[PDB]
């Protein structure tokens, strides 16, 4: 036996009417396949001689292992895209920038608008707060080498008439000066000085000065020789003193220098010396002395003598020429 | 021929005895499949008339084009997740409340405390530190317009009587005022000044000033009269000095004025001008010249005159009627 | 029938020239497979008699939802590696070392060097710009309570001699003292002064005062007795002068004090009392008064009196004893 069997085109078994028995085996003959009776089913509705089933299949893949899209989108979702996020290169460009608390350099302004809350008082209020406590450099070193500017190295304005409090208040305690202006010797020559202060205020002193010394000057002032020419400073003083009216003012009637002693001293009032030798004095009381020859171009008044040394007034004299006149009529 | 095969339902193949001769096929009546002897195995243990090898199949899909569970998660892993990273917004948020060394506005208070290398010396030290060596503005520039405040605009305090250093230390080269205060024309008056000094040191001068001008004086004063009104300032000075017991004090012994020269200066101690006209004066020897007539409400003591226009004195007097009462005694 | 197959191996069918019958089928005794023929291909060129094809499986896997390495390697690259990111705690690190404009506390340095658009004028200019202008706090507030340091709490310094404007500028309006600066009772007593300045400057007072009062001195000075002891400061002064030469100079003709009136005043140019009752004083004219008796160690120049409480000269002693002696030379 060779065996042959019922065999026509797939599309030609898919209208055709004959039911395979069950078991019969029959051909396409343009796709090699077979199929096999049921004893009821037409052929199209026959499945294939064998299995056509995934399950069934040897070497199969890894199906199980394979990332379903769904999962994989799940992941990505938590990942940060590029674009949403700076790089550390990015990162890094934007924090130069920005100043350090370990410190730094400014390049341009630091301006401060404080808000403030209180702002506080005493040392742990300002804007700017430096406390040098705990250590032995300075709080703030302004300078310039600069040849020529616009602005001064520090500049402190109060703009309203009401304004309570100081530009400036130094609280100081220690070995040394509180406050210290060297203006040292010019090359190049100012016509301008260390302090220079002007007020325009007719209800207060534009400087005020107390002290109390128990053997110096409240105020000290010494004037040096710029030169070593005995007399170039002839036109010198230690202090100088000029009384003005104002600009088309009728004139003034301020004096000059005044002395007082609101409690009473018993020290001199005014004292000039020259090479530590009293010279001249006005004592407590008035009196004064003088230690050399003297003018007035004048008079002057003053009381009868009573001592040998006093001078000798008018009236004194008058009446000694007067007494001699009398008592020398002795000619009866 | 229509041919039969030997059949049955899987289940009863799968407990039958029977051996398939090598190529006799067997049909499963419920599965339409086929299997074919091999002359000893159970119809269970034969396989398939038709191979159930997935790598023999057609069409098969892109298994190796997928990606692997494995594979995709060590790619997320190098990946940063959302949660452990700022974005570009947050980034931008968090920078903006950074100072810009290029500057910026400053609404809160910044303190220093510095930790201290050393902060150096002189140019180079300080906390905040600045250098307008090659440039043309301001360094610190403290101001309020504001109607009053607590507090003054710049502060400077130490607190231990040891501190050997300045609270301010001015060390100036230039051609104009190294520091200049300006307190100008009240319109509501204040009863203060543009400088106060208060010191309670015993030891030590309130203020020292020192200067060595060739034509002027060391401190120079002015008092402008502040009204056009001849004599409006009648009761002002350029210089006014008191002299005060302390609280509770029994009195003072302090001078008003003191004048020396440690050196020797053959200039005018003390000279008194109006309109530059000398008034009077003290020399340098302590004889002084007063240009008016002039008062003591007292004795004057000086020495016996020896020119015309020297003041007599009692003595001289008294010598000269006392000489002539003798002479005149010519009555024998 | 027990039907049986032209059946050999399928490397021996492999090699075979047998022509299977259209539909004859032929058996592959080591694999299990069977082959049919279509009357013209050898063995080897036949399919199988059951479809291999794939897309024809039954419980197929879902291909379609798995991720391809295409697709997943492009959403990867959208995502931002860990290793060119920043964490969120690293972010913060770094922040925390930055400044915030709301505030915070240096503990280095913070230097500036002004680039300089213009740097301004007014108030708009300066490196450190405070306004104040809103608030009742301090500006800059420097303190120290440290026991000795190397610096002082603030330093201004110029170094060339050409530089054009001020250390220190203060313009004032308010109703307390410009400047204040109070130097308190020592426990540990400093040689030392509230304010000190020097100025080798020969063209220029070293300080420069000018006020406007209506009845105050421009510069007030006040000595108190540091002790309760009445005699105790006897050598203090209020206003202490001295006037020295240069360093190996050959000496000075610097003045004490020098007053003067440029517009001409009519007040007392150097008036002096003790518990406010004038003792000595110099009129705008020059004459004085004084009010005790007064010594000179030399003699008197002035003016032939005219009124009886005028001092008498020599010249008129003489000529009123002369006058006596001729007229009593009545003998004839």
């Amino acid at each position: 036996l060779r065996v042959q069997f019922k065999r026509m085109k797939a599309a030609e078994w898919a209208r055709s009417d004959v039911i395979l028995l069950e078991s019969e085996i029959g051909f396409e003959t343009d796709t090699g396949f077979a199929r096999a009776g049921d004893g009821h089913n037409r052929f199209s509705d026959l499945g294939y001689i064998s299995p056509l089933d995934y399950n069934l299949l040897t070497n199969k893949p890894n199906i199980d292992g394979l990332a379903t899209k769904v999962e994989t989108a799940q992941k990505l979702q938590q990942k940060a895209d590029k674009e949403t996020v700076y790089t550390k290169a990015e990162s890094k460009q934007e924090l130069d920038k920005k100043l350090n608390l370990k410190g730094g350099v400014m390049t341009g302004q630091l301006k401060f608008k404080p808000a403030a809350t209180v702002a506080y008082s005493s040392s742990t209020g300002g804007a700017v707060n430096i406390d040098l406590s705990s250590t032995r450099g300075a709080g703030v070193v302004v300078y310039s080498d600069n040849d020529t500017s616009d602005g001064p190295l520090m500049s402190l304005r109060t703009g309203k008439e009401t304004f309570n409090q100081s530009a400036l208040f130094v609280d100081y305690k220690g070995t040394t000066n509180a406050v210290n202006i060297a203006m040292r010797q010019p090359t190049t020559p100012n016509f301008s000085s260390a302090l220079n202060i002007t007020s325009g205020n007719e209800n207060g002193s534009a400087m005020q000065l107390r002290g109390s010394e128990k053997a110096l000057g409240t105020l000290k002032i010494t004037h040096e020789n710029p030169s070593i020419g005995a007399d170039y400073d002839k036109n010198a003083a230690a202090l100088s003193i000029d009384i003005v009216k104002k600009t088309n003012g009728a004139g003034t009637a301020a004096q000059g220098i005044y002395i007082n002693s609101t409690s009473g001293t018993t020290g001199k009032l005014l004292r000039i010396r020259n090479l530590s030798d009293d010279k001249f004095y006005v004592k407590s009381d008035g009196g004064f002395y003088a230690k050399e020859t003297s003018q007035i171009d004048g008079n002057l008044k003053l009381k009868d003598p009573t001592a040998n040394d006093h001078a000798a007034t008018k009236a004194y004299v008058d009446k000694a020429i007067s007494e001699l006149k009398k008592l020398i009529l002795k000619k009866h």
